[PDB]
């Protein structure tokens, strides 16, 4: 089988677009 990263998807480490989890994401937008 393929292995896991972690979790959050790698773009969420950069870009946090709206796909991105509660608390991936260091720059939280949308309060």
């Amino acid at each position: 089988g393929s292995q896991i990263t972690g979790t959050c998807p790698s773009v969420c480490s950069g870009d946090c677009y709206p796909e991105c989890p509660p608390g991936c994401c260091g720059q939280v937008n949308l309060n």
